């Protein structure tokens, strides 16, 4: 097979919203492998627990709801280090949209 990297395949396009967003200068990176990933994920996690009085908001491009699972628990996993381990996430298909829990328990 003919390997190469053109942006048409399975482009994954990571956008991170803050709420109490600072020095926030767009939080979007677009990763072909899960390789890179996992780096997205390390320096953006450090971000989003200054760049939010609570949670910040994140959507990525899912080709597969299969795919939407597993970066769900990926970005349930990054805002559960942050505080809560109980995150809310939307399983759309397309996207994986992710925002941390607001402070309401009894």
């Amino acid at each position: 097979m003919h390997h190469h990297h053109h942006h048409r395949s399975g482009d994954i396009q990571v956008q991170n919203n803050n709420t109490c967003n600072g020095k926030t200068f767009d939080y979007t990176y677009t990763v072909t492998t899960e390789s890179e990933l996992q780096k997205v994920l390390n320096e953006l996690k450090d971000y989003i627990k200054k760049q939010g009085c609570k949670r910040s908001r994140t959507s990525i491009t899912a080709r597969t709801k299969k795919e939407a699972e597993k970066f769900a628990a990926i970005l349930i996993k990054v805002y559960a280090e942050l505080g809560y381990n109980d995150i809310n996430v939307t399983w759309d298909g397309d996207t994986v949209t992710v925002e941390g829990q607001l402070e309401g328990v009894d």
